[PDB]
């Protein structure tokens, strides 16, 4: 509690440590006077570890979308400190996309065919998608290669990793259905437009706020109040402008309100139907 843990959940960790540690050399110094002398960063491959890092205390604060920070309230590890707009987006949502010249039209026609998704911790490319599939239906066994077959009358899904992959997969017709964010979907790295071209989508889901501040459950109020005070007068510091653009293009910081607490209970409960009946 001298030290100052900041992290997030990552598969990539070589190349998201520069995304984190400049907002970190920046907030550090502004926190002094709680007792933080230094900072620290702290990644973790999925939720499942990082909430045991929370949980022991080995990370204090991760930035997240706003699925997987469910995951980790709803393991006990952490709780919302300030609603996080990227991109100049405070929302974002899932969509469904295929060929243009599949024969799916519309989620309904997921039955008989195969959904690439991304991995447990994915909001949009993970646990959006498979509520949607609940609240419509639609059965989605996991299948365990590209060689599975869904069972007649239901859809199946492969987890491929990355968002790449899930564009890939169904370019190159290894999988029918592909599952990315409205913001994935214009972004270059993850959706090449030699893919997207190709490609149509079908469905949407109704959208949620992008991203959240978590803290860990029993950082010191102190802490937690002065951060929270850091954050919200970063955006509008010249000097947190390079920081701020390398941590996910972050473009704002608001509190949480009774609307996004609302909407974050909302998507909590939906991710808790989502590992109940995943
Ligand atoms: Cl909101």
């Amino acid at each position: 509690s001298s030290v100052l843990v900041l992290g997030r959940i990552s598969d990539d960790p070589a190349s998201h440590y520069e995304q984190l540690k400049p907002l970190l050399d920046y907030v550090v110094p502004r926190m002094r006077e709680v007792g933080i002398r230094r900072g620290e960063i702290l990644m973790a491959p999925d939720a499942r570890q990082m909430s045991s890092y929370l949980r022991r205390g080995r990370v204090d604060w991760v930035s997240e979308t706003t699925g997987a920070a469910m995951l980790l309230e709803q393991r006990g590890s952490a709780h919302p400190l300030l609603m996080t707009e990227r991109g100049g987006l405070r929302d974002f949502h899932t969509l469904f996309f295929v060929r243009r010249d599949s024969p799916i039209h519309s989620l309904s026609q997921l039955r008989g065919h195969t959904l690439a998704l991304q991995n447990a911790s994915s909001t949009s490319g993970y646990l959006l998608p498979m509520l949607e599939l609940l609240r419509n239906g639609i059965a989605c066994d996991v299948l365990l290669s590209a060689d599975d077959t869904p069972a007649r009358g239901s859809a199946g899904y492969l987890m491929v990793g990355s968002k790449l992959n899930v564009a890939a997969f169904v370019h190159k017709h290894l999988i029918d259905v592909g599952a990315l964010s409205n913001v994935d979907w214009d972004d270059e790295r993850h959706m090449p437009p030699v893919f997207k071209r190709d490609f149509r989508i079908v469905h949407r889901t109704a959208p949620v706020p992008r991203a959240v501040e978590m803290v860990r459950t029993g950082m010191d109020p102190a802490v937690e109040q002065r951060l929270r005070v850091v954050l919200l007068q970063a955006a509008s510091d010249p000097k947190a402008g390079p920081a701020l653009k390398r941590f996910f293009d972050t473009t704002g910081f608001r509190p949480l309100d009774p609307t996004s607490r609302r909407r974050l209970q909302e998507l909590s409960a939906g991710v808790q139907r989502v590992r109940d009946h995943v």
